[PDB]
C-alpha cells in the first residue's frame, strides 16, 4: 500500500457571514434569505461532528454550541472526512 495520508481530513468550501445577524455559516438561512439580511461571501474550512445517538452536525468552529435534535443533550464528538465530497446532482 502506499505512504501517508499526508493531507488533514477537512476540506475547502464557499462560507458566508451575515452582517445583519452578525454570525458565519456555509448558506444564508431562509428566514436571512427571505428577510432579505446583508451577506459577505468567502473561502473557508469546515469541522465534522456526530452525536452517541447516531444524529450528525458540521461546523467552521472546533464544537458547535448547539444540544442535539434527536434526543435534546449536549454529546458533540469530532470527527473526520465523509469519504466523499457530493454525490450526483439531486433537488432544487
Ligand atoms: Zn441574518
Ligand atoms: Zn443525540
Amino acid at each position: 500500500g502506499p505512504m501517508g495520508m499526508q493531507s488533514i481530513r477537512e476540506q475547502s468550501c464557499r462560507v458566508v457571514t451575515c452582517k445583519t445577524c452578525k454570525y458565519t455559516h456555509f448558506k444564508p438561512k431562509e428566514t436571512c434569505v427571505s428577510e432579505n439580511h446583508d451577506f459577505h461571501w468567502h473561502n473557508g474550512v469546515k469541522r465534522f461532528f456526530k452525536c452517541p445517538c447516531g444524529n450528525r452536525t458540521i461546523s467552521l468552529d472546533r464544537l458547535p454550541k448547539k444540544h442535539c435534535s434527536t434526543c435534546g443533550l449536549f454529546k458533540w464528538e469530532r470527527v473526520g472526512m465523509l469519504k466523499e465530497k457530493t454525490g450526483p446532482k439531486l433537488g432544487g
